[PDB]
């Protein structure tokens, strides 16, 4: 490549990803619009799914995607198109019968000692994402497929448990490119046939060098656990930007003489002299971080404010908004405190029996949330919707609720106001203070460090009730759209263009 390329580095991606991954997807949308060459690199081993299925889901174009382990081969990022028949060709013939159970297809043979389990992309299609080969009860090999087999895993029995010892990655023609020798989940040795790498760091270094980075390239680092030093070192011949996503230090641990950074930034902040610029989503975080660099460190890095999201256009309700309908959208994670919202809604429902509350997202808090709902017999008006595509969802509702105690930005807050939702949330930095004008487009609720649950639920309940009882909904929605005009894609393109124009040239 001769053209400027923007390389973006993250660990992983899933069906129900965090805002970090969605922010990357927003950024990809911007780079496409600016007709700029970009790559989004993921460094995690992802085998449970075809990585292309995940990236396409979130909206990356296939040619914007680099997967670390695939990169050294000539197999392109692609959807799974291998069939059951294609799969069975890798294993010996003579099928006796099958068993199907959803996506799990087990193919039995007359050789009673062997069977193949296929894991289908779609229960009602014959596309096979990966397959498992079992001999006399023992798992021996797993193959992984896109348009051909790109990876095999090799297993041997120990105490009757299958132990992974080797992973091999292939080229299109079926020849192996490299083997990873495994030890209890650690990728210890990467054997490239004519050379060898010891440890993932060395492997990632080789990857970085394989990019042939030019001075006019930009490396943007989103997440970096395990690989920071190698990325930092190899990015010096290009330009290096670090995106700060969440709150970046611990207030409770910090005092006049000592600061405790967020673990995901400690490395980057310690070595800020190696970073060309940091990116933050709000000016308040910008100023906070700048001050802390001056107060606690010997660095004075460049820090630019670029929102991680933008709104293409405001979205109007297409068929109207259900009366008294409430929405929240997040990972079901402790730091979002959706349980406080559920209890608040149960309470407000005493005064407004028409209230409903839909909860979008996935996460380990689902068990607690179901328990609270069951305990109050609230199933008919409070529901978990799962992780969904939200673009058409928000404008079907009246008001958005958040009990998150901290947001670097909060993409669902931006998305919510872009669809004309008033917001009710805690008066906490940074996102809530960016997106909520108390009394104009919703309410900011004072937060306390002791976090008394009874007080919290009473406050949210009171505020929800007040919005409806004082007839504030029309005015607040209108004000949300007004705030949202400050977060439109047109503005953001210019911010990126400007930043890109400054890394290109000087
Ligand atoms: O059911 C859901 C819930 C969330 N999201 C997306 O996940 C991202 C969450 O980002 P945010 O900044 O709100 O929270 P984070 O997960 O970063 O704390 C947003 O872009 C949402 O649109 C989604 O697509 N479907
Ligand atoms: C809890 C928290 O701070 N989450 C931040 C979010 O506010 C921000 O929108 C996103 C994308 O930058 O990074 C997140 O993970």
């Amino acid at each position: 490549h001769h053209h400027m390329t923007i390389y973006n580095i993250n660990l992983g991606i899933g069906w129900a990803s965090s805002g970090v991954e969605y922010a990357q997807a927003y950024r990809a949308g911007v780079f496409r619009k600016l007709n700029l060459s970009s790559k989004f690199i993921f460094t995690d081993m992802i085998l449970a799914d075809n990585i292309q299925h995940l990236t396409a889901n979130i909206g990356f174009d296939d040619n914007q995607v680099i997967w670390l382990y695939n990169h050294f081969t000539d197999i392109k990022i692609a959807p799974t198109s291998v069939t059951v028949d294609d799969v069975l060709a890798y294993f010996g013939g003579e099928e006796s019968h099958r068993e199907k159970n959803g996506k799990v297809l087990r193919v039995f043979f007359f050789d009673q000692d062997k069977f193949v389990t296929c894991y289908l992309v779609d229960e009602n299609k014959d596309l096979v994402q990966h397959a498992e080969y079992v001999f006399k009860g023992n798992l021996i090999r797993k193959d992984y497929f896109s348009y051909t087999r790109y990876c095999s895993e090799y297993f041997a029995p120990k105490d009757n448990v299958a132990v992974l010892y080797q992973r091999t990655f292939y080229n299109e023609d079926g020849t192996p490119v490299y083997d990873i020798l495994m030890n209890q989940g650690k990728e210890e040795v990467y054997h490239f046939k004519d050379k060898i790498f010891y440890g993932k760091q060395a492997f990632v270094r080789a990857f970085m060098k394989s990019l042939n980075l030019n001075k006019s390239d930009l490396v943007i680092l989103d997440r970096e656990t395990g690989i920071g030093q190698v990325v930092f070192e190899e990015a010096q011949t290009a330009h290096l930007a670090v995106v700060v996503h969440a709150e970046h230090y611990s207030e409770n641990a910090t005092n006049e003489d000592y600061i405790l950074w967020n673990n995901y930034y400690d490395y980057q902040f310690t070595n800020a002299d190696k970073v060309d610029f940091f990116i933050v989503s709000t000016d308040r975080q910008n100023e906070v971080l700048q001050e802390q660099f001056a107060k606690y460190t010997q660095h004075q890095p460049k820090i630019v404010t670029i929102p991680v999201g933008s709104i293409d256009s405001l979205t109007d309700s297409s068929q109207g908004r259900k009366p008294f309908s409430l929405i929240t959208a997040s990972r079901l994670a402790k730091e979002k405190h959706i349980d406080w919202l559920v209890k608040a809604v149960i309470e407000a429902h005493k005064e407004l029996p028409e209230l409903t509350f839909d909860i979008y997202g996935s996460g380990g808090e689902d068990s607690l949330l179901r328990e609270i709902i069951a305990n109050h017999q609230a199933e008919d008006y409070i529901q978990l919707k799962g992780h969904a595509e939200l673009s058409q969802i928000y404008s079907q509702y009246e008001v958005y609720l958040t009990a998150s105690t901290s947001e670097g930005f909060g993409l669902t807050l931006m998305e919510a106001i872009g669809s004309g939702l008033p917001l009710i949330g805690f008066d906490v930095p940074y996102g809530n203070q960016t997106f909520i004008e108390d009394g104009q487009n919703g309410y900011l609720i004072p937060s306390s460090s002791d976090h008394v649950e009874d007080q919290i639920k009473q406050a949210y309940a009171a505020k929800i009730c007040q919005l409806y009882q004082e007839n504030r909904l029309e005015a607040m929605r209108a004000y949300s759209y007004q705030i949202a005009e400050g977060f439109l894609t047109k503005e953001i393109l210019e911010k990126w263009k400007k930043t890109v124009e400054e890394v290109l040239h000087d």
